């Protein structure tokens, strides 16, 4: 999908887990959170089409996805095991990283 679609997925879902009050609905929203860093790693912007795959560009493109995912992953291990405050207060720390990969190519 778009790059913008996969932000409001991200916002979307972070609200969701703002709001939640069990794990399972903290759960639900980190996995959908994962599924759009990683399409949003796929939507190339257009003003980087034609940068090689090993360009700096596309490298640091590539990777905020990467770190985006990484911490989704910290969050799912926190709400797998239950602790929902805890995983709502990773999610919180979500918001930058998801600044870091997406907003300066929007």
């Amino acid at each position: 999908a778009d790059l913008e679609d996969n932000w409001e997925t991200l916002n979307d879902n972070l609200k969701v887990i703002e709001k939640a009050d069990n794990a399972a609905q903290v759960k639900d929203a980190l996995t959908k959170m994962r599924a759009a860093a990683l399409d949003a790693q796929k939507a190339t912007p257009p003003k980087l089409e034609d940068k090689s795959p090993d360009s700096p560009e596309m490298w640091d493109f590539r990777h905020g996805f990467d770190h985006l995912v990484y911490h989704i992953d910290d969050a799912l291990k926190l709400a797998n095991e239950g602790k929902v405050k805890e995983a709502q207060a990773a999610a919180e720390q979500l918001k930058c990283h998801r600044n870091a990969a997406i907003q300066k190519y929007l």
